[PDB]
């Protein structure tokens, strides 16, 4: 059993267009998402549950990188030092309406860092909302936080064999729903929590949200 206790993060755009049903919204997208990350497919099953809800803080602006650099120092002064502290947290996703955007196009929907899951510094993701897919960028995001690979890069061609409908291909695509993780999904973040990687994610939290 592993249990990724996460802060999730609102910026004020978000509260701006979604109001009231703010929170609501944000736990059915976690909620999505935390589905995916239970399913088979993914090989070792990890338990995703919000234990902190912030609605907002960070500099967020059309960069990407810019933004995820600002989030990610941002949440470590929310953070405890140890994770006994029922205030701790596994990682953090910050939610905005922002367009975020790449070197030379906006068509990206959301940033990571790569397999950072149990590092306090570095456990980050960005997602911009899109309104209807948004579990989904959330799913590709903690996916690269737990060390995933795209499914078009080079490891990911002799794991998944010569047979675009998984969560960590490049670009949104329709998943296929009886396997949102592709093989090489499955062997990278059973590799990174059998190298003990997820040594944060044995403690269970006390008050789910
Ligand atoms: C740059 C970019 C662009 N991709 C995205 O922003 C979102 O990609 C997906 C979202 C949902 C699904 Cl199901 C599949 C893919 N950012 C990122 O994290 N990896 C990337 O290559
Ligand atoms: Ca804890
Ligand atoms: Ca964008
Ligand atoms: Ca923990
Ligand atoms: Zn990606």
């Amino acid at each position: 059993s592993r249990f990724v206790e996460t802060l999730v993060v609102a910026d004020d755009k978000m509260a701006a267009f979604h109001g009231a049903g703010l929170k609501r919204y944000l736990l059915t997208v976690m909620a999505a998402a935390a589905k995916a990350f239970k399913h088979p497919s993914i090989r070792n099953p990890v338990s995703l549950v919000v234990t902190r809800l912030v609605i907002l803080g960070p500099q967020v602006g059309p960069s990407a990188a810019q933004t995820l650099r600002s989030f990610c120092a941002w949440q470590r002064g929310l953070n405890t030092p140890e994770d006994s502290d029922p205030d701790h947290f596994d990682t953090a996703i910050l939610f905005t309406r922002q367009d975020l955007c790449g070197v030379s196009t906006c068509d990206t929907l959301g940033m990571a860092d790569v397999g950072t899951v149990c590092d306090p510094a570095r456990s980050c993701a960005i997602v911009e909302d899109d309104g209807l897919q948004s579990a989904f960028t959330a799913a590709h995001e903690l996916g690269h936080v737990f060390n995933m690979l795209h499914d078009n890069s080079k490891p990911c061609i002799s794991l998944n064999g010569p047979l675009s409908r998984h969560v960590m291909a490049p670009v949104m695509a329709h998943v296929d729903p009886e396997e949102p993780w592709s093989p090489c999904s499955a062997r990278f973040i059973t590799d990174f929590l059998d190298n003990g990687y997820g040594h944060c994610l044995l403690d269970k939290p006390e008050a789910p949200l």
